[PDB]
């Protein structure tokens, strides 16, 4: 169906939790409560962990993955995700950190090493570098992003807002 | 199966159209006639509705979907939707050619006859002329289309008909 | 598991030890040789033209790859190939050991050569060469500067990498 193993490990899932049948979650996958998996949308924490917080949510056609812990790469480079987290369609989350109360941006690609503070947004279609770390508060954009400016009282309160639409939204599918 | 209703929402298919096995289209969408649709798209129209003229094509990978709760998806005729493409609530003419990779924002506007690059960014709200190449993230007006070019936007929808029809069949 | 369809009367080719996830798709005359790795969410469309998959070689999750639309130019792969997650391929020519970059975009009549580092969410132009052992960045890309004897070690061990987790998947399965 939609939950795969990878060795012994199996995807932990919690309450209220959907995920349309339509896309792939395997391996050391951990999805709090809350969290919606939208279509076409790949999960693949086998050669590492991905741990995802409580009412954010994965839009379709994103892919999140992870790199296998290596010779000069030791602890390799899990995929973590805080809570009331708004990841746009298409994203491509790779082996990077981010908080809570974050919007990715629809088509942005985050890599390895990258670590994004809380309340923050990034604009659609942007490039996250390796290592790259977002200081909390701001808005990015670009390929490579670049520290636009602070966010407004009214955005970082959509950040919240978003997290919670998409939790209503997530909701009405499961009531289907 | 392939179309999936969004409470009372329920897609709205012309005639000739198709839509692969493997993709995904929810809500109030409306297909006109001889759309083809192919492998592994989304088209969500939940909070509001998707909009799409006849004989246009939505190439593999594309996602489709609207503004978030604000504003509709509207594709016009003879458009053609390259691979992997983001289209989010903007509204596009006729005879448009969306290059494979691009993403498309709330708002923004492509007039008819226009051609996009691959891998471009339309900004949002941002409005494209009529008849011009557009390329670039965010894009440019590069130059304007040549006659014979705003001729091939009608022939690759033309095309796209053909290959639809043929998977349909055979 | 129905991830092989026809296409008139082309039919994919499957070699040895090959995996393709139950929920990608492959179209028409796609060919695959020994190991080669089909990873979720592929769609893989070999209609108008065919497509070729080198040996060793791993699409990764979300990728897209098709031939030149009529108007053609098949798809070429070689071997111990890594295409990145979410990479477009397009009636383009790729050689051996060449890491394309997650995101990345490589259109029409491109030839890569091998050996060949492309970074990631990057956008090769039609036609464009992308000259051995080097590495390309950018959209459109630029040559930046030769790939160290270490990277170019890297491809291979990126490869053989792909292959391990790729028959994990499979024997998970048999
Ligand atoms: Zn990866
Ligand atoms: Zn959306
Ligand atoms: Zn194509």
């Amino acid at each position: 169906d939609v939950l795969h193993p990878y060795r012994d490990l199996f995807p932990q899932i919690g309450q209220r939790v959907m995920i349309d049948d339509s896309s792939v979650v395997i391996g050391d996958v951990r999805l709090a409560d809350d969290v919606g998996i939208w279509p076409l949308v790949v999960i693949r924490g086998d050669v590492h962990y991905v741990q995802i917080g409580a009412r954010t949510n994965i839009q379709d056609g994103s892919m999140l993955h992870v790199t296998h812990k290596s010779s000069y790469n030791p602890d390799g480079n899990p995929l973590t995700i805080g809570e009331d987290v708004t990841v746009g369609h298409k994203v491509m989350l790779h082996g990077c950190t981010i908080g809570n109360r974050v919007l990715v941006g629809m088509g942005s690609i985050l890599l390895d090493g990258a670590i994004v503070e809380d309340d923050v947004m990034i604009g659609a279609g942007s490039l996250v570098p390796q290592n790259k770390r977002l200081e909390s508060g701001y808005l990015y954009l670009g390929s490579p992003v670049k520290q636009i400016r602070p966010l407004s009282d009214e955005e970082k309160a959509g950040l919240r807002y978003s997290a919670n639409n998409y939790v209503k939204w997530k909701d009405e599918y499961l009531d289907q």
